[PDB]
């Protein structure tokens, strides 16, 4: 019924109904005009020829390594390029946010209600004839069939980029502070009202939860010592609610910021490391400020660990998966002379892109042991058995699975991979090509172009019939990977804008926050600016084991 | 004890303790250096000579009326000047926000907790020897003595700018959507979690309250017809909670967005006007969009009334009290090529500046009646008796009191004016001169310089002894007024940055929102851009009575 169901407006134009069977496109500041905003203005036509393809920019950044060696050592030039990286990506994000799962039009409810994930593209109207709008059949192909044919893992396909389990669990740990779906309300809702990197997975979402976790001495968080090693406190000691099976002994019920981090020892490993990092920073700040109280020591340490997290994510984590030879740089000053909104709203699609199920291995290999999913889940006894040192060394060695390329989703999490499909449909997501156009990508003309091969493409064509009906999430996992890369084009070109906007949109990156006094002086400021995944492990894990996000 | 108690850092430098009796100033991006950030850099020294005094800029804007007549009709030039107005003011505001009543240092608690008013200046630390830091005596002068000597009204002093009661009640009505002190928590807390112009005083703060107020037909709000006139619904009919004395008849207990607007008929008058405006806009939008449902009609009308509100505040309301001959302009496009944060956090100080107690008259003169405070309070029967038309005509005629100049606080509200003083001390406000310096003003060197006279100045000197101890709030009401103006310099130079930042910081002023489709097309967009305090009254009040923010 809705005349906008066909998504007629192009180039980020906005569609509005002007009757029961008529519409109008708002071409304001899109650079285009005409009925569907497809006729480019003069300046627009120029940029279309100048601006390079994303597979060209990716090529430049991931090749000419000898040239980048020169550029990386020229601070002026390095800053110039990183500046362009930050600005060009964040331009794709609406800020302040617009739509959510319940509003395909702008409204104060959509803006003000922080319980929603926001949406980069509006939901398909409920009164639309087809799930994608007007194209396709009355119902999308069976999600179980999509899963089994092109998603489920036959043989384990390792990541050619060499991403290890330190990378895998970091991603899971890091993103679970702003991906906290409120399953009581629905998949389009979140419990992470900070909508960013606030480290609530360490300190707790609520003030009540934070105080139960705090020692209230020297700004530190509560902890316990087991075998001479520092571990998180227990549920019994702090009364913070955690998610554990009833058969789990209460001395193994560790209490941390995020309630689900008891799920896997890999998450509990990072929770422990970050816990130690907080208290380490407390000691350092106390050395500098003996006149400071517990409260200021805590708050300043939290701001410092936020800085470290963003530092590490940009210069280690993102640096790895991007495959760039350009040396990425966390420098908030790069945006001080730029137009930039220091705010963020977590997008539903960003959460969907981050469903990296194929990343998981078939077994979790710690030391000489090889644990199954059943043995690994909710089993912190494994962590106490081997220790953090053995955990880091083992996870540094074990490679992770390739995400793009198809058929690499471990069958142990098939219900989870199917939920992504189902829930994406439940949230009325628009098609793959709609999202590609939204982020300046050309639509795929065939399933073969999408997969880069023949077999899976044929399988998908039997299911979806039309390429313009192809869903976003399963397309990410079967997409033709970039040359020896872990991802396809869609994953990176869509995800980077959400990521960098979330990282740089943090208030500590703003000019009034980004100064030594915010972090207790130059000493605390230096902790942020010299942070790395290696130094994080070195300072907090016994023996200072070598670590990295790739296998050696 | 705290080495920062003397507020040693100048030019918005930040003070940090480096020991029990030592400090360090963070001079980052202040334009100054040295121990106290008092030594100007070269570029800074230039601007100091170039940049004009606020009492000179005010002079230019409020004089040379013949010249402004030419400028106002040159769209390029008018836009250029309004641009500078918006940018130069908003630069004084920290955005994202920093301090609150409980944090004199930056912290994630201070940033993330929206229940706090933010603070333009940090509170004086609790372990400071004197209430202002180090200067003055152990305790500030008795607030009752300050009140009775230089604040309380002897003879009614009318506003020379001709501000009427339409202005007074507009101010009270308008500001009570973001000044909603949570008295359960303390004076530094707020219930207005939107921290801006969201019109929650019309639509309710919570979703539960909004749905009780809505008709769920044609996007409209519930209403009742009394004597052929449209008035708000009752508490009994809608079950929304309002604040009323137990003796108030339930047919007179009107239910509106703000729970306190039953307090005075002046507020209920505006609540009724805006209620009618929402339903009027619903009719217009329904005419254009018969295919729209109740929800979209409601949401779009709300965004439109938000636009009208900002439009009226800038071009009628602010236009009046500013005294400018320059024609102010609400144009979000003026900031599209500028650096600006589309966000806002309501400052405690802005609330304190807005305690315009001297504005109130001695009686509320409606038609041929003259009501006392006792008769006027909680008496909506007055509103039904005379009607909206008579209210508008009467309030347009009745002049309001001068705010600056001293001794004009009506004794009927002395308990409220005393509370303003006491709560300011409770929230540990810094001195008047500290806040003047914060907003680029020179400190007052004497009480005579502050008041511009002799008698009140002597009174204050006996109470405060030192000018550097003089409090902010009572200083506003006794300050030497600008020539034939309602305010002194401090009130305007401090308030204008808070005001304009809140208005333009609204998400509908952002480039992604500021387009016709957001407001249902050009017809709705036109409503915002042609809104005025007169058109608001003309469209919604029978007879289209003349109205204005000044007496005729
Ligand atoms: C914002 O800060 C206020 C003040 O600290 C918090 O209110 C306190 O909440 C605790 C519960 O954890 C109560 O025991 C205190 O009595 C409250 N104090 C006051 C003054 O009300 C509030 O919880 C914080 N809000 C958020 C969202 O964290
Ligand atoms: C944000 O939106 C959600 C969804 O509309 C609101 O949750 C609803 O709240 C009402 C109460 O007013 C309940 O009757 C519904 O069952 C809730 N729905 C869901 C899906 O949870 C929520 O209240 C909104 N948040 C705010 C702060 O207004
Ligand atoms: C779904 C997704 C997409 C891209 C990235 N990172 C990334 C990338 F893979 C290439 C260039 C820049 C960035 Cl920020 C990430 C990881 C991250 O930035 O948090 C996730
Ligand atoms: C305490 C206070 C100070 C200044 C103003 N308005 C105002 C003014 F009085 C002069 C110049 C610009 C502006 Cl925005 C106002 C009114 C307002 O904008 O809400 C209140
Ligand atoms: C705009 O799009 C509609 C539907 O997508 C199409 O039928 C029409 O031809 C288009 N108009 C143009 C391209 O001018
Ligand atoms: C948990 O891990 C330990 C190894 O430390 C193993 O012995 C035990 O069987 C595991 N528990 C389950 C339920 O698999
Ligand atoms: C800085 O301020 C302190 C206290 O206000 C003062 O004692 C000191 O002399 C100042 N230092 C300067 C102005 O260099
Ligand atoms: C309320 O106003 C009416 C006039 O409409 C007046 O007669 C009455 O006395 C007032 N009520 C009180 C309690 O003063």
């Amino acid at each position: 019924a809705n005349p906008c169901c066909s998504n007629p407006c192009q180039n980020r134009g906005e569609c509005m109904s002007t009757g029961f069977d008529q519409y109008k496109c708002d071409c304001t500041r899109t650079g285009f005009y005409g009925e569907n905003c497809t006729t480019p203005e003069f300046l627009t036509r120029i940029k279309l020829l100048l601006k390079p393809t994303p597979n060209t920019v990716w090529y430049i950044l991931t090749h000419f390594k000898g040239v980048w060696n020169i550029v990386n050592n020229i601070p002026f030039l390095r800053s110039l390029i990183m500046k362009y990286v930050l600005t060009s990506r964040s331009y794709l994000i609406d800020s302040p946010p617009t739509y959510n799962v319940h509003y395909g039009y702008k409204s104060w409810e959509a803006f003000s209600n922080l319980s929603y994930y926001t949406r980069a593209l509006p939901p398909v109207a409920d009164d639309c004839p087809t799930p994608m709008g007007v194209k396709g059949n009355k119902e999308l192909p069976d999600s179980k069939e999509v899963l089994e044919k092109v998603l489920l893992r036959r043989e384990f396909i390792p990541d050619p980029q060499g991403s290890n389990m330190m990378f895998a669990f970091f991603a899971q740990h890091f993103t679970h502070q702003f991906f906290k779906t409120d399953h009581k309300r629905g998949p389009g809702f979140t419990r992470g009202l900070g909508h960013g990197v606030d480290l609530n997975h360490i300190y707790g979402e609520t003030l009540d939860r934070q105080h139960k976790l705090r020692l209230f001495k020297d700004g530190k968080l509560k902890y316990q010592v087991i075998g001479g090693e520092v571990y998180p406190p227990t549920v019994k000691d702090t009364q913070v609610e955690m998610i554990y099976p009833p058969h789990i002994p209460e001395n193994l019920q560790f209490a941390v910021g995020q309630e689900v981090f008891g799920l896997v020892p890999g998450l509990m490993m990072y929770a422990t490391i970050w816990l130690r990092e907080h208290n380490r920073v407390c000691d350092i700040l106390k050395q500098e400020h003996p006149e400071w109280g517990d409260e200021q020591l805590f708050q300043t340490s939290r701001l410092i660990l936020i800085g470290e997290t963003i530092k590490i994510v940009i210069e280690d984590y993102v640096q790895h998966l991007s495959g760039y030879h350009f040396k990425l740089k966390f420098d908030p000053e790069l945006l001080f002379n730029q137009q930039f909104q220091y705010q963020n709203r977590i997008a539903s699609e960003f959460n969907t892109l981050y469903h990296w199920h194929p990343l998981l291995p078939d077994t979790f290999n710690i030391e000489d042991q090889e644990y199954s999913f059943k043995q690994f889940l909710y089993n912190n006894s494994i962590l106490l058995e081997h220790g953090l040192t053995q955990f880091v060394e083992s996870f540094t060695r074990q490679i992770a699975g390739r995400v793009a390329g198809g058929r690499n989703v471990p069958i142990a999490v098939q219900a989870v991979a199917k939920a992504s499909i189902d829930q994406s449909r439940e949230m009325k997501y628009q098609s793959l090509n709609e999202y590609r156009k939204r982020f300046s990508l050309k639509p795929y003309t065939s399933f073969e172009e999408l997969t880069g091969e023949k077999e899976m493409a044929a399988e998908l064509k039997a299911l979806y019939s039309d390429i313009d009906v192809m869903e976003l999430y399963p397309a990410l996992l079967v997409e033709k990977p970039r040359p020896d890369a872990i991802f396809g084009e869609t994953m990176v070109e869509l995800g980077a804008p959400f990521s960098l906007k979330g990282l740089m949109g943090n208030p500590i990156c703003s000019p009034q926050y980004w100064k030594p006094s915010t972090f207790g002086g130059e000493v605390g400021f230096k902790i942020i600016n010299t942070a790395s995944i290696q130094s994080l492990i070195c300072n907090n894990v016994k023996g200072c084991p070598f670590t990295s996000f790739n296998v050696q």
